């Protein structure tokens, strides 16, 4: 489904296939097993560009995952000082 294979672009940051996932009806608010939605997963990984355009896209900045932690504070928890200044 759109859902999964948008979580995996996240996760990957290949924006590439964000930009069209999107354009194709994507959902954003997609959640993995853990509750992670794209913006946790890209967030996880470092990818400031695919955050950039999921938020660009309307994702809940504000989502909270399984452990409760929102993609900004799993930036501050990995000491990602560009990603936090982005979700801040
Ligand atoms: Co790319
Ligand atoms: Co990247």
């Amino acid at each position: 489904d759109l859902g999964k294979k948008l979580l995996e672009a996240a996760r990957a940051g290949q924006d590439d296939e964000v930009r069209i996932l999107m354009a194709n009806g994507a959902d954003v608010a997609a959640k993995d097993k853990n509750g992670s939605t794209p913006l946790h997963l890209a967030a996880r990984n470092g990818h400031l560009e695919v955050v950039k355009l999921l938020l660009e896209a309307g994702a809940d900045v504000n989502a909270q995952d399984k452990f409760g932690k929102t993609a900004f504070d799993i930036s501050i928890d990995n000491g990602n000082e560009d990603l936090a200044e982005i979700l801040q």
